[PDB]
């Protein structure tokens, strides 16, 4: 089963897989034939995350996981090892004013650093693996907006590069994916003049579906992404603020 | 599902290493591969691997330094294959005149085939970086790829067309096969992944931003380095 | 028991009348900082994490005819960073001039920038009071294990510091960082000469920066000239660049 | 310290920042050349060097001509000095303009670095465009930053320093006239509030020109009040 771009006898791990973009790279990796694993913070989420596996035909489940504690991580993993195997493939994609920016992003380290860290002893028995980071969408307009939207990226840039180099040695990838303005919760509030506006900011003049931030990760999931590792690839049609 | 059944793809400097994987790997997904080299020799060698490895195209003599060498080739390809949508620019080569020329080279090439682009609203062009194997000047080389990448794709992208590149570092070549070892295994102790790329891998990586999946990537420079960066 | 609080116009005071804390001030970069804001006319409040630190500066200002004074402060702390500050207030005035100088790869980041975000937000409120304010936060000196931390801490620190700088900008007060190269201390000058000459290759200027160099970047930063410079990250390694 | 003995050269210095960065060299206690493209820029700035108590010229230089470019440097030479401290403001769709600034500042980087040599010392700062679209501007300073650290690289084994001041919406000629829609827009995406002054890039220039940045080679200091595109 030696072909470039399938996932056929892997299990993927994807956080916040219940809407958006996290539903989008779930249901790309389970295409290209992974065993999907997806999570929530909530037991209707994980449900929902079933009921759409099931409905495109990706063998998996929904999980109930919650990456800011220690606990649920330990257990979660158990269960997943146990029931499905050791998941080689993780994507984090778990996780207003200008002052917001420190606890935010803050926080989301510390929980990339916690489920980073508990999965890779299987990757590292597997001698491989494929570690994803999911960043936050610009999420709201104006320059509050930009300052965590900025932060947040520089803090994934770096903790995805530093991460990389700590485990590289044993053929484990660490990469992230940079989105822009994708059409999701975010984009929802849109009043049009704002979005004519927002457009204008954007070269290709339009925003970016979750596929596309799915396909992204896929490409990164796959052997021949093997030598691609502390990337951010941005994915924003670009518009690059920082 | 990633295909390029129905486009046609310029690559320059496809008769070795990098080039020739790129022209390889985007005939594996379905494009009508068109190879560079600024030789005959070399134009023969690129049609004879692209048979042998059963893709569709052709090799043509191209020298990118050359307004004239590009608006003949442009014109050929037009009129027997044609309009090139997906070009990428591998051809390259004192820091200064180094980079200065690769740029305008890049330049005039993409300059050349945004018209066709612009007609078809579509288009990918991807730029590859100089390989790693002094320091000064692939740091040199690798920012104005990057500056140049990103001012292009603003310039474009009104017309769905993206411009990309790619940043290799350490990759298995003809050039770097025979770097003396200690300059060999000072590289490999600065490259976390613990060994060379392959000319494949960056191959893959020029694939996947040439499909409709890479379509809101556009400005970006992928490095393809094994974490190495310098 | 040992003490944890001890206390002709020069053309270069330019801070006068401005009180500066400069934290890890008792050795090298530091102490440099320390008497290049003191040699501009500010007021010096030096910190370090035990006594005879705090000691040792006092001694170190006095002999250099620099007003202030050497603390005991814990930036980790919250308890130590209310209680220093307040006796600041008391004592001496509110500074004005803060310059951030005190698994491991993650760890030792995350930890430094929650230590930074601590003081920056404790000293903000006097700032804003005085609708003028300078912060800047020195990177850590370079030294596969001390490239990887090195490029981390650096991100880190670049991010951050133009975060702050955003959020803080309309109050008038600038938030900087100093990245440091190779940096003449104790601990560089005492290596192999193979490794040295090694190192000094990959440094264009051929040699290592001095303390002073590093003041001096500070020093410009603190100064009414750099008042449009605000977010940015100064590296001064003498053009050996790391990513 | 000081610049008490040497001999500054300061291209674009008729108007707005090239003129602040004169003055501010001057104030500093070096010898100013200032540099304009017509006879009438020559003049005034000498009125201004003098009208300001500093010592130098003003001297018309086209940094685009090998020619104008040799010429004016020999008569620096035969009459003031060597200069040691060189200063590139002036400059000038997005490619030809970044393509030929870099020419620019790489004639006459190379021209005065025979003297940086001779004298193992040296400063050349690169000063970036002022905001005014986007891409432009980023390409710009994209070009800017990475020649600027090429050359350091090239130079430093000589004690010579090279490094570049990139300009946020600074107070200028250029954009005191901008509708005042535009101006409030750009105020509000600048943390400080305010648009930076000439003088403002000036002191920059005016500190890595000393001797306390002597190890700051390289680098790319940004003057934009905390507005990063
Ligand atoms: C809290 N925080 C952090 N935290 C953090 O752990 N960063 C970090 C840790 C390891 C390696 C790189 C980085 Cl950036 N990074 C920030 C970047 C910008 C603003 C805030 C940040
Ligand atoms: C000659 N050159 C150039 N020339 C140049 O035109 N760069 C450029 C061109 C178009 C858009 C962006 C850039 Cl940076 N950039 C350099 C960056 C580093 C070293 C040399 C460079």
């Amino acid at each position: 089963y030696f072909q470039s771009m399938s996932l056929q006898g892997k299990v993927a791990l994807v956080t916040g897989a219940s809407r958006g973009i996290g539903q989008a790279i779930a249901l790309e990796l389970g295409r290209l034939g992974a065993v999907v694993i997806g999570t929530a913070t909530s037991a209707s989420g994980a449900e929902k995350i079933a009921e759409t596996l099931k409905a495109n035909g990706v063998e998996g489940a929904g999980l109930v996981l919650d990456v800011s504690s220690d606990e649920s991580v330990a257990a979660t993993l158990e269960h997943i090892q146990q029931h499905l195997g050791q998941p080689l493939i993780v994507v984090n994609n778990a996780g207003m004013k200008d002052d917001e920016w420190f606890d935010v992003v803050n926080t989301n380290l510390n929980s990339l650093y916690r489920l980073s860290k508990a999965v890779l002893r299987g990757m590292t028995k597997a001698r491989w693996g494929r570690i994803i980071n999911i960043g936050s969408v610009v999420g709201a307009m104006g320059n509050a907006g930009q300052t965590n939207y900025a932060a947040a990226k520089a803090g994934l840039e770096g903790f995805t590069r530093a991460l990389a180099r700590e485990v590289g040695s044993r053929a484990i990838t660490v990469n992230a994916v940079a989105p822009g303005f994708i059409d999701t919760d975010m984009t929802r509030e849109l009043p049009e003049a704002q979005r004519e506006a927002l457009l204008g900011q954007i070269p290709l003049g339009r925003l970016g579906q979750a596929e596309e931030i799915a396909k992204v990760v896929g490409f990164l999931a796959s052997d021949g992404a093997a030598y691609v590792t502390g990337a951010t690839v941005p994915v924003n049609g670009g518009m690059y603020m920082s």
